[PDB]
């Protein structure tokens, strides 16, 4: 995506194609009806119901264990939602290594 990748990471805009990430950590359930589609990350005592679109790549088959911050989509993160999910040291990574990239 070039510069203007490289833009969008300098200025910390939240993407248009924007990966979905998870807020807590747990364990996945997808739950796919053939009309709707949603991913259930859940807990000991917490469920995270992410509906997303019907046509998201996931990265996450029914089952698995996810960090705090991981992407269940594809795309690219938004920084300030994996700053509050995953805390400063993650988000410098991120941005480092996604400006590198390009």
């Amino acid at each position: 995506q070039g510069l203007p990748r490289v833009i969008e990471l300098f200025e910390a805009r939240r993407p248009k194609a924007k990966a979905v990430i998870s807020e807590i950590d747990g364990v996945v359930r997808i739950e796919e009806t053939e009309e709707k589609l949603s991913v259930f990350v859940e807990s000991e005592g917490f469920s995270k119901e992410y509906k997303l679109p019907k046509e998201a790549r996931l990265l996450v088959k029914d089952g698995d264990y996810v960090e705090a911050g991981q992407p269940l989509t594809r795309g690219a993160i938004d920084p300030h939602q994996l700053l509050e999910a995953k805390g400063p040291e993650a988000v410098e990574r991120y941005l480092v290594e996604e400006i590198q990239k390009v």
